[PDB]
């Protein structure tokens, strides 16, 4: 037993000594020797776990050697752990930091790995397993490990009809158990600050911001959108997807909109106001090809969901803000439907969306205004806010 363990340690030392390079033939040979390794041991586990973690602590402490690319030592370690099915159960922070790529250029981002394509292994399974462990450890380091997931996940775009597809295939988190972990960990300021110094990581991975918006800090989603407002400025195509995320929050909105609490409703209110600001201020720099006759349905559904739970009169600002948001993207999609890209998909998915918006607004108005506007005397208005609500609604 002990002799076998020392032999294993020697083999690990030899692999560490030779994986020094990774160009063309300095990884696959040791991969097919790890295959033999796994083939040997297949013919009181706490001590075994301690010894393997000692091995990891001894072969990763040189990089807290020409092995400098952390994003390859991470893959080697995770393959060793998850292929011999001897799970590492210690500081996931070290390994996750190893997968945290510091790439700053797209070509540099590619060549930083440049070899995950040459290895046709099931890296996706182990990546999903480490994400599951990131649930179970109540940590947030996987954010820096999100790009490497996008390195191995299917690097495929959308069909531009994003509102049809589910959230899992939208956020590039398919298979992984999505959003069971953030329940009652309201101390999300730690992970927010963890993002706050990773605008460099945001500038290298396009779907990374979309995924970060796809996580579920319901009450904390309001500050995130303006935190990296400069990231929105440099990349004026991720604001649209923001609404997509809010679309995927449509049920939860009803939940909070079924509470009618002043602060809980105010969260949705300033969320809508700030989304309006990031839409109107960034109108010119929106890519034309990013626009499609599919976000109009997103706004229609969001507006109809908003004007189906605000069963009061004091919350007349939410339907008005939803109408303003939908109006902003109808006027934005006008520059695509009419100017340049003349199509039959305009005009009609646009008349339908306008009709739906107006019908939802009038239905809300009927559902709030139950009594007459004159209170049996003809002097005062029964609703103190009625004229103000009318003035707000007709001037969108």
């Amino acid at each position: 037993v002990k002799g076998k363990q020392i032999a294993a340690a020697l083999m690990l030392d030899s692999t560490f000594s030779i994986l020094q390079t990774w160009d063309t033939i300095n990884l696959n040979s040791f991969f097919t020797q790890f295959e033999q390794f796994c083939f040997v041991l297949q013919q009181r586990e706490k001590e075994v776990k301690r010894y393997l973690w000692q091995h990891l602590k001894k072969h990763v402490v040189p990089l807290p050697c020409p092995v400098r690319s952390k994003l390859k030592t991470g893959l080697i370690v995770l393959f060793v752990v998850e292929k011999i099915e001897l799970l590492l159960e210690g500081s996931l922070d070290w390994l996750c930091h190893l997968l945290t790529s510091d790439a700053s250029s797209p070509d540099e981002f590619h060549r930083d790995l440049s070899h995950i394509l040459g290895i046709p292994q099931s890296w996706r399974l182990y990546l999903v397993n480490l994400c599951q462990r990131c649930m179970d450890t109540r940590t947030y380091t996987w954010l820096g490990a999100l790009p490497v997931l996008h390195c191995c996940m299917e690097l495929a775009p959308r069909h531009k009809d994003a509102w049809r597809q589910p959230e899992d295939t939208w956020a590039a988190l398919e298979g992984l158990s999505f959003s069971p972990f953030r329940e009652q960990m309201l101390d999300t300021s730690s992970l927010l600050q963890f993002m706050r110094e990773k605008q460099h990581l945001l500038s290298i991975d396009e779907p990374l911001f979309r995924s970060w918006f796809s996580l579920l800090p319901l009450s904390h989603l309001v500050m995130y959108m303006e935190n990296f407002i400069e990231h929105l400025g440099r990349f004026p195509a991720h604001i649209l997807d923001c609404l997509s995320g809010i679309y995927y929050r449509l049920p939860g909105l009803e939940q909070v909109l079924n509470t009618q609490d002043v602060q809980d409703v105010q969260n949705v209110q300033n969320i809508l106001e700030m989304l309006l600001r990031l839409l109107d201020t960034y109108r010119d720099k929106i890519p034309e090809e990013a626009l499609s006759p599919s976000y109009l349905t997103v706004c229609l559904k969001l507006h109809e969901a908003i004007c189906s739970s605000t069963k009061l009169l004091k919350f007349y600002e939410l339907p008005a803000l939803s109408a303003e948001i939908v109006c902003r993207m109808i006027r934005l999609l006008s520059l695509v439907d009419s100017a340049g890209q003349r199509d039959e998909t305009g005009n009609n998915s646009v008349q339908t969306v306008f009709q739906g918006t107006l019908a939802a607004t009038k239905r809300w108005l009927r559902e709030v205004f139950t009594k007459n506007m004159l209170t049996s005397s003809g002097a005062s208005f029964t609703y103190v806010k009625e004229i103000e609500v009318w003035r707000r609604l007709v001037e969108i």
